[PDB]
């Protein structure tokens, strides 16, 4: 072995990331303007604009909510708060229109507890939400999820980064599966634990697991462009979660910042020392960007640029783009 | 696949850029003061200096494609103003004696009027002048161009980035095309869309399917130094088009402008927010260089060396020379 | 051969260092709080934690030996004092409870008085400390001790940065393989001597001449963050050597510096100038870090969540784990 | 061809400069201060140390010839002044003792006649100092020399960075050959021209075919550190040439010049505006770095170092050392 040793299996797999590729133009007759954008979320939920906002508490609560779901997305709404008070969001949220949404919970000593409340408010999608997803506890929680309440409810289970950790979700019920281990905006997992996976690799290795069955992919963390929207779509994922490309807009929840003239608001990882209140996230903050229809606005414009250029008249079409991979030069 | 998933075919190439090679030197009775750097514009069009200015209004107007003609290449007049100015700029070119020029036009609804208004004032190549040539439309209007004016006047296609985009464009009956996607330097396609092929591959691409049909390739955007122009050219394009280069010239449009004690003109995307009037191109600015005809001398210069280096007494010799494959510590 | 010449042999080996890679998540039962993170030192000798201080005249005296071993893990006692102050540092440490120690000794004219003296001062582990492991005085001194006082002190060789160093140590008798040529923090060896081998391929290569022999191998060098200690494991080392993380304690010899508002302390290599008293280290300083146990708790922290994520219930399992590659983009 | 086109000769190979390699610690027996740093300057001519400096005008007068030859190694005297200015300093030089030098002359009308007047004036070497050496005009002056004067005097021929253009050097009878195109610090032929050859590989290449015909190589350009020094010979170079490494010392010419409180000296590319008087130099400065004597013993501790990590008794024994390439992230 080149690198070391003499087994060939100890490192699997070259992983890319989105700065590591690009799509390539290819035939089309598709405008960007006439592209459709809607993309299964979950097995039966299919949203206008293949986005939601992550679970967390400097991005999603009732307002972000509303906004992304009005936006013809959805919001995911965050678990760091007592289960009354979660349950209140989404009666909020469903107050606002027939509107959807989605919200977090754990597998914890209260997580079943949560669920329930959570799907007395009326949810639609519950999102079992962990930093290791392959793994008995959470994988019994998909199944016992889509087995009491899977008729009414869409259960995504997250977060995976390989093919083994897909199709384990895949078997237990996961009406969606979320890919993302390391690549957050905010995650320090890669340098606490040394653990991640590129994921440009991480979603086309959970595709692989989870197309075969009809399973969407959520592309979760590492987007920080609307172009990496459509390289996560083009990999093969169905929808996109964002973190940090939404914290910045005025429906996430905290305070305008002002540093050196600039304006910002405050966005932290789940697992850093003020969300848990040894951290695997970081404290942070990010451009204020105004309105969050704005923001999908741009976004949604970059992916249709990208539609148009690889001829995907839909996202179906755009998740069998080509890619070329790029050097450290480019 | 050691990045993912089954396909071999969804990474489809290593993609290259300029500073991803260097040219190799080889046996050489060629001093650079002794080379011919004449070259293929078009099928029928040899300019002495195988440079084009870009078609962009921060970089040719009528005072830069007589400056271009004059050191013997070719301005492209950009289509950013009322097709009656732009004839009457291509007016002004021929008036300043028997002077090559080109103007660009897109495939819009006046795209058409626009083309033969520039027939009418005597333009000897056209440009059809797009983000994505890959479409029937752009096809059509090379084809129908082609067929219309194609005896007086030269048709040049673009822009592709692939083997079977430049393929459909010489099948078209262009006379030249124009590869680059992505890599201009006020290009924010890569980011905003995701799209885009490394500029040294797009050439070699592009290139193996116009070659052979006698089809000149002119590599347009990414060149930053006189010997971007050599490597260009080496991977197998006749011709370069420059806009960065030369927007710093006396003769671009605009005014100087003064910013921390030192000279600067503006420079912007066509896709730009202040050009359009979402985005893929940002509004910059390039060191002011002076005229011109000295920034050819050196840019000429810099070939020169390059064909001396590799042994190349025309640039039909230099379109041979070999490249060696550099890291990024290189 | 595509990188020059006609021998493939000439470039042996394409290695990697720690942030090449990232460690992949697998199916796990084991919760951080609960994995087992004790690991062999030396074949006799297992460590609650696998993690011990470097040799170094900035890094481990007494106050950071009896430090390192109430935390569970070992401080190596550094050799640039008169052997009866080591000695009697030995002593110290063992008069503040059953703690065990190591200490360092070279091979030059001293070293086999220096080694009898630490015996009777009541040394656990000599380590036998050169730049360069791979030379019979090294292999003579190792095979010395083992022979002499191997019944009570286990003996270390190191250091070493291929298969066939490690393999020579091992017949020469060490009970613990040291590892590292040129990364360290404070090693300019790389640049001085152009030598060195990067980390994770040096931990590969040496585990797979160690481990069949069942002699652990002793990572040293090039620790940057938590999440190294758990590469350098699952590559197969048993234990990690630290210099930078541990010098900004407080039990670190040496006072605080203040400069520009932040506190740090002076950290240099063994090889630097004024350790000395042709350089191969540097002098510099580290951020102050507050005392050693909250650092070796933020640590063994990061570990743990390591054995998490990979499904790692003991030291040995994570000896197992797989790795992905990443590139400069990652 | 995964990086583009049909021809896979077209990047013909990968190239690898020195911070892409390190050198392999090995089984040795060779204490630094015992290694024998001689080697072979041509086929006749040994050097006690194998380093020469740059024929620069700010790096070689007569000052620093004398002090390169006392301290073991060889000057060549720069060809930007008069012929008769030129042979004066090495008359100064041979009037210092029996002092080793060299001179530089280059292929146009005057060159003929300073070579005999360098002759007349005692010089042991001429060095065919040119750009380009892969030319006939070149390598029939080689030849000329040779078979005139080459009895009396040793003739080295340069630059190249191919195996053929070595080949050529060898066939016209030169006693060395020189390599280096492109890495020179204050070079801009890379960018200029876009031209060059990675300097390990251009080194393993010119020894393939300079080695099994007994010629000396000179490795010329790229040396930052006294690390590249070593690895230039372990790609099979003889002796290293120095520019930058040495511009900084008392010897060379220029005064000192203070910037920010910090001493520089004045060092410029011999193709730069203000030594011609297009460039491929830069004009730019080094840190000032005191005596000649002071560098060239820190460069030969690095060898030295060296050469006891890789068992290397001679420099001979060096030639055969082995690298690992390292990633962007080593
Ligand atoms: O503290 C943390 N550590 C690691 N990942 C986190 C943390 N908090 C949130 N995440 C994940 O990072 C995603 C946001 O990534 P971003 O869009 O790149 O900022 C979220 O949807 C989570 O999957
Ligand atoms: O807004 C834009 N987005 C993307 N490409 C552009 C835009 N405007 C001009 N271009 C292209 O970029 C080329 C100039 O590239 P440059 O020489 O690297 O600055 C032009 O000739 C166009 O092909
Ligand atoms: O001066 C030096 N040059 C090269 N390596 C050194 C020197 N001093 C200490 N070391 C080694 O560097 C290790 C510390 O590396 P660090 O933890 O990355 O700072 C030590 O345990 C030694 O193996
Ligand atoms: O102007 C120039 N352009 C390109 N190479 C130069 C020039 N001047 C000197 N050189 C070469 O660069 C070498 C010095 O490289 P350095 O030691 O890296 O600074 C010299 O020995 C020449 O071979
Ligand atoms: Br601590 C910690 C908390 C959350 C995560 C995570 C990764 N992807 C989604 N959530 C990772 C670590
Ligand atoms: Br067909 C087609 C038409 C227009 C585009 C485009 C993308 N960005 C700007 N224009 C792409 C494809
Ligand atoms: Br919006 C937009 C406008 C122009 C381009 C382009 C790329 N190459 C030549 N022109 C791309 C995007
Ligand atoms: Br033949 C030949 C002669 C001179 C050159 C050259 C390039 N740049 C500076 N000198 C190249 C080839
Ligand atoms: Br000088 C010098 C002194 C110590 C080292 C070293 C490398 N690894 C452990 N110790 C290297 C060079
Ligand atoms: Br099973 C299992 C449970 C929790 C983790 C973890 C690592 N970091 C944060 N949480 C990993 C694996
Ligand atoms: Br212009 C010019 C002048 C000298 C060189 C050179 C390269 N290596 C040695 N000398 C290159 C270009
Ligand atoms: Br054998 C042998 C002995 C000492 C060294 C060395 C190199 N740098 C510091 N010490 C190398 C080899």
């Amino acid at each position: 072995v080149p690198t070391g040793g003499d087994d060939p299996t100890k490192i699997a797999m070259l992983g890319l990331t989105f700065d590591d590729v690009l799509l390539l133009p290819a035939a089309s007759d598709v405008l960007p303007a006439n592209a459709d954008t809607s993309s299964q979320l979950t097995k039966k939920i299919r949203l206008k604009v293949p986005l939601v906002s992550s679970a967390m508490d400097t991005v999603t609560e009732a307002r972000m909510a509303i906004a992304m779901a009005r936006a013809g997305g959805m919001g995911v709404l965050h678990r760091n708060l007592p289960v009354a008070e979660q349950a209140a969001q989404v009666e909020t949220v469903k107050r606002s229109g027939g509107l959807l949404v989605g919200a977090a919970v754990g597998v914890g000593d209260d997580a079943w507890e949560r669920a329930m409340a959570l799907r007395d408010a009326g949810v639609d999608v519950l999102v079992v939400d962990t930093a290791h997803a392959h793994n008995r506890k959470v994988l019994d929680m998909v199944h016992r999820l889509k087995t009491t309440v899977g008729d009414e409810i869409e259960v995504v289970g997250g977060n995976v980064a390989t093919r083994a950790a897909a199709a384990a979700l895949v078997e237990a019920g996961a009406d969606a599966v979320k890919v993302g281990v390391g690549p957050g905006s905010i995650c320090t997992t890669r340098v606490v634990a040394g653990v991640g996976a590129p994921q440009i690799t991480a979603i086309l290795e959970a595709v692989a697991a989870c197309a075969p069955h009809g399973v969407p992919v959520i592309a979760d963390g590492g987007l920080q462009y609307s172009g990496d929207i459509a390289k996560a779509l083009a990999a093969g994922a169905s929808t996109a979660m964002l973190g940090s490309l939404l914290a910045g807009t005025a429906e996430s929840p905290g305070e305008l910042i002002l540093v050196n003239g600039k304006q910002f608001k405050s966005y932290r990882g789940m697992g850093s020392l003020g969300a848990m209140q040894v951290p695997e996230g970081i404290e942070g903050r990010v451009p204020f960007r105004g309105p969050l229809s704005t923001v999908i606005h741009q976004l949604v414009g970059g992916l249709r640029a990208a539609m148009g250029y690889t001829g995907s008249a839909t996202i179906e079409e755009l998740q069998q783009a080509q890619f070329v991979q790029i050097t450290a030069a480019g």
